[PDB]
């Protein structure tokens, strides 16, 4: 509702701020313009800002942010050539034009991989003009991410930034530089495929799914809120979720300060842990917010027997409104289990609701009802279990031989998924435990919900146009909380024909000695698996034995073509 939208934004982002915006919203609608292109464009934009800060009276001050953007994109000279039907969008009006653009958004880039310089080179590099090679990787990752929500991939510029500093000092540029930017890049991995799978969720499953899944999570963030003001948070906040997988990045980062803001002027009534996030300025107010840890909640709450179970109004209170009830129920539940997983919330929600149909269907409802909560018992037990049993074997190998084992067990499973899919499945499964193992119990339920499901619903997409597997389909088309069970149910495939002998497979030469560290557990793990898709029958005595001895091959050999015909041999025949 201001006369200058530019102006306003300009004030509140401060200059460095919009001048990144700026450059990353332009670079995820013009992802094939050069860098130096994306400079002129921005300098543009924030002259013109400029003149507006100065005075709000200025000429196309007063236009909308849309209608800049719009007309901006517009004097693209090439745009035509380059991006033809998008050119198209240009004679539309702007209601329309927007909607136009949004839609031409690409999303298969098609760039090439973005080689990481030696450390020598970035530090070097950031030292010598700073902004020039952090802003040209903005550019890089914006228009190869181009939705991925513009202020989280600026958060993350600022945490490469951040380490550049740090590390680019000190005794060893690659014991302080290296994992910064691995870890960097897992959790920025994680970030957006996350960001993917919460707008093909919404589609796939539907608004109400969704809602059960934000009031288990906010219910779990804020248990000391009362439950009509979890329920107006889920409604709001599944409106913005809702704008902004539509993806228009100003409506999305409307909607988001909007709740933001609500949030910030009912922190009495929501949380004693906003302070912080709810001073920030506007730009990183709601992504500290979404990030904020569980409150304390409050001390002894009854048991939910009371009005859940016992209570003569059970089936009465549900049916007069069914979600309420079981919101109301999982609200209750949530708030008491800020150690369960959301899925499993639902679980044990769905399970309260096949119930209560069957049961208030009959005569006696309540003792129909009376055991539901002993149904719960096997649900939290379950995923519980997998995760202690994986946590040890986790704990008794370390990660690396973590990630072999997590490789046989799925080859075994699903022997016609490609052997680099395989690979990277299993290091990623292995980072998962590396990363949530290191929880207490109460935490590591929540932790690999989190990974996992990111996980998983990359694997679902790849999988989607390059099926390989009816059991991986039936997974991954499953309900949302039956999702994570159904790969857990899944068994040894006896139906799978052993791959036939490949001579070049297990045949290695003198690199494999002085190639990296990485690449030579790549190579061996990706040996491995072919190892698992020849003899899928092999027992673990068997594997390991033959392991040893692949190990003994490379450890005395650095031979490789004469004593490795011997390997394979020995091998063949410990398995044969
Ligand atoms: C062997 C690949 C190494 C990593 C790939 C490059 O470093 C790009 C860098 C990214 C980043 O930082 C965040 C997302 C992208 C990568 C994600 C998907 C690419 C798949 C579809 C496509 O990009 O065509
Ligand atoms: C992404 C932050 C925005 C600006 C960050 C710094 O400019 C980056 C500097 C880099 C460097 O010097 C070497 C490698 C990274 C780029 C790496 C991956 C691209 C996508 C990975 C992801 O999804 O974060
Ligand atoms: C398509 C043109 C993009 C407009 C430039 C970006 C404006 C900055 C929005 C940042 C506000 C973030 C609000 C929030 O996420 O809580
Ligand atoms: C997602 C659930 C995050 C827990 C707290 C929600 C804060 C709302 C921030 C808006 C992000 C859309
Ligand atoms: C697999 C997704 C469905 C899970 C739903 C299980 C039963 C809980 C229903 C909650 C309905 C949403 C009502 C609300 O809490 O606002
Ligand atoms: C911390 C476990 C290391 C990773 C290995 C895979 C184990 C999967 C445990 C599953 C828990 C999922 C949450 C849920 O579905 O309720
Ligand atoms: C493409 C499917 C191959 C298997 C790779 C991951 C399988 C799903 C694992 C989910 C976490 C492990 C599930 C489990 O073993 O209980
Ligand atoms: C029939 C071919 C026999 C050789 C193929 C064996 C592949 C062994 C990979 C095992 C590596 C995991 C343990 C390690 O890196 O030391």
């Amino acid at each position: 509702a201001h006369k200058s939208e530019v102006a306003h934004r300009f004030k509140d982002l401060g200059e460095e701020n919009f001048k990144a915006l700026v450059l990353i919203a332009f670079a995820q609608y013009l992802q094939q313009c050069p860098f130096e292109d994306h400079v002129k464009l921005v300098n543009e934009v924030t002259e013109f800002a400029k003149t507006c800060v100065a005075d709000e009276s200025a000429e196309n001050c007063d236009k909308s942010l849309h209608t800049l953007f719009g007309d901006k994109l517009c004097t693209v000279a090439t745009l035509r050539e380059t991006y033809g039907e998008m050119a198209d969008c240009c004679a539309k009006q702007e209601p329309e034009r927007n909607e136009c653009f949004l839609q031409h958004k690409d999303d298969n880039p098609n760039l090439p991989r973005l080689v990481r310089p030696e450390v020598d080179v970035m530090c070097t590099a950031f030292h010598d003009n700073e902004e020039t090679f952090l802003k040209k990787y903005l550019y890089e990752i914006a228009r190869r991410h181009p939705y991925f929500y513009a202020p989280e991939l600026l958060f993350f510029a600022k945490r490469y930034k951040a380490a550049f500093t740090e590390c680019c000092q000190a005794a060893d540029k690659a014991a302080c530089l290296l994992p910064k930017l691995d870890e960097l890049r897992d959790e920025g991995k994680a970030s957006s495929a996350k960001q993917r799978l919460k707008c093909a969720s919404l589609q796939k499953f539907g608004e109400r799914a969704f809602k059960a899944w934000a009031v288990a999570r906010l219910s779990q963030r804020f248990p000391k809120a009362e439950f009509a003001e979890v329920s107006k948070l889920v409604t709001d906040l599944t409106k913005v979720h809702t704008e902004c997988c539509h993806g228009d990045l100003l409506e999305c980062a409307d909607d988001r300060a909007d709740l933001a803001k609500y949030i910030c002027e009912n922190q009495d009534s929501i949380s004693s842990k906003l302070k912080e996030c709810c001073e920030k300025p506007l730009l990183e107010k709601s992504h500290c917010i979404a990030e904020v840890e569980n409150d304390e909640m409050p001390a002894d709450l009854p048991s939910l027997a009371a009005d859940f179970v016992e209570s003569k109004d059970v089936c009465k209170n549900y049916a007069e409104a069914k979600d309420v009830f079981l919101g109301m129920f999982l609200y209750e539940y949530a708030r008491r289990h800020p150690d369960y997983s959301v899925v499993l919330l639902l679980r044990l929600a769905k399970t309260y609701e096949t119930t209560l149909e069957k049961c208030c269907a009959a005569a006696d409802p309540h003792e129909c009802y009376a055991k539901v909560f002993d149904e719960f018992k096997p649900l939290v037990e379950e995923p519980q279990n997998l995760i202690k049993q994986n946590c040890e074997l986790f704990e008794q190998l370390g990660e690396y031989k973590f990630q072999n084992a997590l490789l046989v067990r799925y080859t075994k499973k699903v022997p016609q998924v490609s052997t680099p899919t395989l690979v990277e499945v299993s290091r990623n499964l292995g980072k998962v435990g590396s990363k949530c193992c290191k929880h207490p119990e109460a935490k590591r339920m929540p932790c690999a919900e989190d990974y996992l499901s990111v996980v998983l619903n990359q694997l679902c997409v790849l999988h989607e146009k390059t099926p390989v597997s009816d059991r991986v389909t039936k997974c991954c088309t499953e309900s949302l909380v039956n999702r994570r069970p159904c790969f857990s149910a899944l068994e040894v495939d006896e139906t799978y024909v052993p791959k036939e002998f490949n001579a070049e497979t297990f045949t290695f030469h003198a690199d494999i000695c002085t190639l990296s560290e990485k690449e030579r557990q790549i190579k061996k793990q990706t040996a491995l698996v072919e190892l698992v898709k020849h003899k899928p029958k092999a027992t673990k005595e068997q594997l390991k034995a033959v392991m040893d001895d692949f190990a003994a091959f490379v450890e005395k050999c650095c031979c490789f073509a004469e004593e490795g015909k011997k390997l394979v041999a020995a091998s063949q025949a410990a398995l044969g």
